[PDB]
C-alpha cells in the first residue's frame, strides 16, 4: 500500500518535447458558429451549435455567444470535480464528486507531448528496466501524449472493459486537443474508466484487471 501516486508534474496543459509538431490558431482562423447570445443554452450540450456538432471548440473573441457560450469546455478546463483512489490490483484511480451525465466533458488527457521515435524509444526503455510506464495515448501519427513526467488528472483514468468514457479528438485554437467525455450517466463515487487501444501491445507482466463480464483478459 503505496499512500502516494509516483511522482509527477501537475499541469493545466500539453507540453511539448523534442522534435514533435505543434499547430497553433490566430483569432481570425478558429469557426464561427451562428448561436446567438439569447439562445436557451448558447453553443451547449443539448443545443444546434456549429461548432459543437463538428467537435471544435468556440473561443471567447470570435464566438457571437460572447460570454454566454457553452461551447469552451477544454480553454477553461470545466471538469467535473474528481477524487484520487486506491483500488486492489489497480492501483490508483478516479472516480466523481457529482453524477456525470451521458455525452457530459469530464477531462481533458494532457501531458507531455512527443513524436513516434521519442514514445518508442521510451517504451523500449521502459519494458527493459521493467517501468509500468504506459501514460502514452496517441493524437495522431507522430505526436503522443506523454502523461507520465507531467499530466492532469487524467492520467489516474484506469482502463474498463466495459469503460464510462471514452476520448474524442477535438480542435482547440488551431490544434487537436484529446477529451475524455462520458459514454453513460454516471453516478457520483463510481470510477472513471476509458478504454486504452491507442498502443502496442506491450503487455509483459501486465494483464486486464477490469473486472468487466465481457474482459478479453489484456491492456493492447
Ligand atoms: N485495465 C487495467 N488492468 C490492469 N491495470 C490497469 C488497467 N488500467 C489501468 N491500469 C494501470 C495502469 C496500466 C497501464 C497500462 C499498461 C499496459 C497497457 F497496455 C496499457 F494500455 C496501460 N498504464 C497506467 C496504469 N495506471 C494508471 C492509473 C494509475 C495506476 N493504476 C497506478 C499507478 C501507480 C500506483 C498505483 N496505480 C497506473
Ligand atoms: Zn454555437
Ligand atoms: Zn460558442
Ligand atoms: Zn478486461
Amino acid at each position: 500500500s503505496e499512500r502516494k501516486p509516483p511522482p509527477y508534474k501537475h499541469i493545466k496543459v500539453n507540453k511539448p518535447y523534442g522534435k514533435v509538431q505543434i499547430y497553433t490558431a490566430d483569432i481570425s482562423e478558429i469557426p464561427k458558429c451562428n448561436c446567438k447570445p439569447t439562445d436557451e443554452n448558447p453553443c451547449g450540450f443539448d443545443s444546434e451549435c456549429l461548432n459543437r456538432m463538428l467537435m471544435f471548440e468556440c473561443h471567447p473573441q470570435v464566438c457571437p455567444a460572447g460570454e454566454f457560450c457553452q461551447n469552451q469546455c477544454f480553454t477553461k478546463r470545466q471538469y467535473p470535480e474528481t477524487k484520487i483512489i486506491k483500488t486492489d490490483g489497480k492501483g490508483w484511480g478516479l472516480v466523481a464528486k457529482r453524477d456525470i451525465r451521458k455525452g457530459e466533458f469530464v477531462n481533458e488527457y494532457v501531458g507531455e507531448l512527443i513524436d513516434e521515435e521519442e514514445c518508442m524509444a521510451r517504451i523500449k526503455h521502459a519494458h527493459e528496466n521493467d517501468i509500468t510506464h504506459f501514460y502514452m495515448l496517441t493524437i495522431d501519427k507522430d505526436r503522443i501524449i506523454d502523461a507520465g513526467p507531467k499530466g492532469n488528472y487524467s492520467r489516474f483514468m484506469n482502463h474498463s472493459c466495459q469503460p464510462n468514457c471514452e476520448t474524442l479528438k477535438w480542435t482547440v485554437n488551431g490544434d487537436t486537443r484529446v477529451g475524455l467525455f462520458a459514454v453513460c450517466d454516471i453516478p457520483a463515487g463510481t470510477e472513471l474508466t476509458f478504454n486504452y487501444n491507442l498502443d502496442c501491445l506491450g503487455n509483459e507482466k501486465t494483464v486486464c484487471r477490469c473486472g468487466a463480464s465481457n474482459c478479453s483478459g489484456f491492456l493492447g
